[PDB]
Parts: C-alpha cells; sequence; structure tokens
C-alpha cells in the first residue's frame, strides 16, 4: 500500500541509567522505526574534556527492546550494536555527533545526534496489541552532562484488506496476514573467549528463525572495541560430519564488508557474515536441531564477544510451504 512517515509529537528526555518505555501507534502497518537522540553534551569543569573512543555515540544507550502483545519481541540489542550495524548499512553516513575523540571545552558543548532505525519488514500493526519500544538510556561520558531527547519517527504502510486477500489473506490461526515476516533481531554476548591461533568455539546459532546477517564485535578490557584481536572467523556444522560452511581471516571479511557495504570497517573488531553470500540465499534454520551450526574466531587476547543477529521468522511457515 501507500508508505509514509511520521514523527510522533511526543518527545523523551535522556536522563542517565532510566528505562523509557514508549508506546507506538498502531494507525496502520509498520515498516520501519526511526529513533534520532538529539541535543547536545556540555562542560562545565575547567579543563577541556576528550569524548571517549568508539562505541561512543552509540552506547549512550544501553539497550533497545522492540516488542508487543506483552512477550513478543521484535528487537533485542544494545545501542552499541544496533549503532555498529547503522553505520555499515549506511556506508558510515548514519548521523553520530559527536564523533568519538571529539573535545568539548571547558565551559562550552558540542552538539549531539545519534541515529538508529529499525527495520520491522511490514509489520501488521493494526493486528496486534500494545507495541512497545523501550530504551535503557546509558551513562553520560565523565566529566560532562548530556542535554537531549529522544525523537521517533514511524514509517507506516497503509495496507487494505482488499491487498492482504490478494496476498492470501491471513493464517490458519487469523492473527496476521499469512504473508507476514517478522523480524528477529537479537544481541546475544558471549564472555571470556581465550585467546588462539586457530578459531575456537564461541556459540550455536539456534533454530526456529531464518538468518540473514550477523555482526560481530569484539572487545578487549584495555582498548575496547578498537583492537585488533580477530584473525579468523568460521562458521561450522557440528551435527553429523563436520564441516566448515565458513572460514576466512578477519581481514578478508572486512573487505567483503567494504565492496558488500562500501564503507570501511567500524574498527578493527568488528565484521559482518552476510549469509547468503556462503549459502544458497539465507541461513534457514527455522526446522533445525539445535547445537549445530556454530560460529567460531581465533583472538589475539581473550575478549568478551557480542553477536547481532539481524534473522527473521514466518509465523505460518508451514503453511507456507505448501507452494
Amino acid at each position: 500500500g501507500e508508505i509514509y512517515t511520521e514523527t510522533l509529537q511526543q518527545t523523551y528526555a535522556w536522563t542517565a541509567g532510566t528505562n523509557i518505555p514508549i508506546k507506538i501507534p498502531r494507525n496502520n502497518f509498520i515498516r520501519k522505526i526511526r529513533v534520532q537522540l538529539i541535543g547536545s553534551i556540555s562542560n562545565s569543569g575547567t579543563a577541556a574534556v576528550t569524548l571517549p573512543s568508539a562505541p561512543f555515540p552509540y552506547n549512550l544507550v544501553q539497550t533497545f527492546n522492540l516488542s508487543y502483545e506483552g512477550s513478543k519481541t521484535l528487537y533485542s540489542v544494545s545501542g552499541t550494536g544496533l549503532g555498529i550495524l547503522m553505520y555499515y548499512t549506511t556506508k558510515g553516513q548514519n548521523p553520530a555527533y559527536p564523533a568519538p575523540g571529539t573535545s568539548v571545552p571547558a565551559s562550552g558543548s558540542v552538539n549531539l545526534n545519534v541515529m538508529w532505525e529499525f527495520d520491522l519488514a511490514r509489520f501488521p500493526a493494526t493486528m496486534v496489541q500494545n507495541i512497545i519500544l523501550s530504551i535503557l538510556t546509558g551513562q553520560a561520558p565523565s566529566g560532562v552532562s548530556i542535554n537531549a531527547s529522544f525523537y521517533i519517527t514511524i514509517t507506516y504502510e497503509r495496507v487494505t484488506a482488499q491487498e492482504i486477500l490478494s496476498e492470501g489473506g491471513l493464517g490458519a490461526d487469523g492473527e496476521m496476514p499469512l504473508a507476514t515476516v517478522l523480524p528477529k533481531v537479537i544481541e546475544i554476548p558471549t564472555f571470556n573467549v581465550p585467546a588462539s591461533s586457530a578459531p575456537i568455539h564461541v556459540a550455536y546459532l539456534q533454530p526456529g528463525q531464518i538468518y540473514k546477517r550477523q555482526l560481530v564485535y569484539v572487545i578487549n578490557s584495555t582498548s575496547g572495541i578498537n583492537n585488533t584481536d580477530p584473525t579468523e572467523y568460521e562458521l561450522k556444522i557440528v551435527r553429523g560430519v563436520p564441516t566448515d560452511k565458513i572460514k576466512v581471516s578477519w581481514a578478508a571479511l572486512q573487505a567483503e564488508n567494504q565492496a558488500e557495504y562500501q564503507v570501511a570497517p567500524y574498527s578493527g573488531a568488528s565484521a559482518i557474515i552476510d549469509f547468503r553470500k556462503y549459502f544458497n540465499g539465507d541461513l534457514d534454520l527455522t526446522h533445525a536441531p539445535s547445537d549445530s551450526i556454530e560460529y567460531d574466531l581465533a583472538l589475539q587476547n581473550q575478549d568478551n564477544v557480542y553477536s547481532l543477529y539481524v534473522s527473521y521468522v514466518l509465523p505460518y511457515y508451514d503453511q507456507l510451504a505448501a507452494l
């Protein structure tokens, strides 16, 4: 149907360590939600303050949680992970002011403008209840104060009953359209991954979803996300005859991202795995067994690993299989 965008009148002030539940209006089907943290950062001290390195300013939001009907989760990601995903998907153009390392003059301030977007495919919002975007804010960088608010912008699509019938109608339970694709973007951490020259097991991909791409970044206790500890990435099938599906160096992966996203790496410790580039289409594990596919890393130092999965699920997967 007709696609249009509008910005909610109600804004939400940024305060440290605060969980901000935002109700999303169900005016029509929703294709996406945009969040912009806009305002300023001030320094009332006597010396100029150098703002922190990456993942600032994205870590000014600790976590984003998008859910409906109380228990159904569309997104569960940190402000950092979603921000890095924005960096790549926007060819590094995503608004992220001020840049890491920016200086805030004594008795001065700098402009703040950070953006994040949630792709909801074409969510049948008019058919569900209580869509809530929860923003758990992060902490203020040392030596400064944050003076800003979150602006919410929604992209809708007016989907008529006629279009729905034309696209197969509703699914068996009559809850949503048959052709519904539900995003399932979840960030999963893995702490204390030991240094290794050969890739070691980080985690298994859970079945029940279709994997499109995986964003992986690593944190070093000294240099944070600005490190070059990862050297190799491996996606291996462990169930049955052990078989690697992906075995690449971090540099080669980042080179692939460069071509794909037309932008240099967010840092030496971040990379994206577009599964369709290694499988015929996306990695569909809807009915796959558990603990069958793992992703492994070779790290120069023992670090904490973060994996943000850009996946989706078909609520009526089976029915659609008919064709």
